[PDB]
């Protein structure tokens, strides 16, 4: 349930972008350093472009691998056409995990009112990995890091958190 | 309509879906991939993967996405129990589904096992312009599918219509 401790937990990150390489992908390395910073480990990182059969392909090999244990996706969640991280990331889960979207879109609210229309952020689980998508806006993704996501990947976190779920290694 | 006057190859990835069978004992794997060599087609990738929805879920996905991959055959994993996921793998990633590959094939095992056709869940569909045909796991059904159903459609002179003009174009 709660442990004394913090347990580093194993994380990969994809950034979801048409035209962002690794020189500027603002937050992806938002997310990365942030994660290395609370003393996570991450074991992975990708870009890929604005296309499902890649994102699928991507998150379906850390789903599947022996020590992913949670994805962090930026961008693709917007309203048009060429967004598509909801429609490839939703057919891939065994449970949608309602709460990040809810909880992300009220303190979002709080910092850029109606605009949080724009996002369709959106979490679940497949096979104990947890799947966590977020908008492309490096502050969007503090917000989702700082106030959503470092808490419940803290083991200590009190009443719950996801660590003891998490898949294990092996 | 579009037909060719030339066979064209296709490029055929082939997925064994078992817990126990290797490569030695993957008679349903061996026999697709020497019927696909045979016909003239390319046969690009092959793996077996036990009966794991997301095992097969993150290398037919790799497929899906490939640049080279037109063709998926996957033989296992179709049947009634627990166990058996290949369908639940696959029904979700697929664009469409190819209704009649299931239909005409559970027309022609009805014909040759009889009311046994029902323990299979033999599916197609398409994704990203990748055909993926999902049979059972015997050998003598993976015959039935490609000599009647599929060597047929991946043939370019099939009339009056085949699969080749919407197959996934190389780069």
């Amino acid at each position: 349930q709660v442990s004394t401790e913090f347990i580093p937990t194993r994380i990969a990150i994809l950034t979801v972008s048409n035209r962002r390489g690794e020189e500027d992908d603002t937050s992806g390395h938002y997310l990365r350093d942030s994660a290395q910073e609370a003393g996570h480990h991450v074991v992975d990182k990708a870009i890929v472009k604005e296309n499902r059969y890649a994102i699928r392909a991507q998150v379906s090999a850390w789903i599947a691998s022996d020590d992913v244990q949670v994805v962090l996706i930026t961008g693709g969640t917007g309203l048009t056409e060429g967004d598509q991280a909801p429609e490839a990331l939703l057919p891939l889960f065994d449970r949608e995990v309602e709460g990040f979207g809810e909880v992300f879109r009220m303190l979002s609210f709080e910092e850029i009112g109606t605009s949080t229309l724009q996002s369709r952020a959106v979490a679940g689980v497949a096979n104990k990995t947890l799947i966590l998508a977020m908008p492309g806006s490096t502050k969007a993704c503090r917000t989702a890091w700082e106030n959503i996501i470092a808490p419940q990947l803290d083991a200590r976190t009190r009443p719950c958190n996801f660590h003891p779920h998490l898949k294990k290694g092996s």
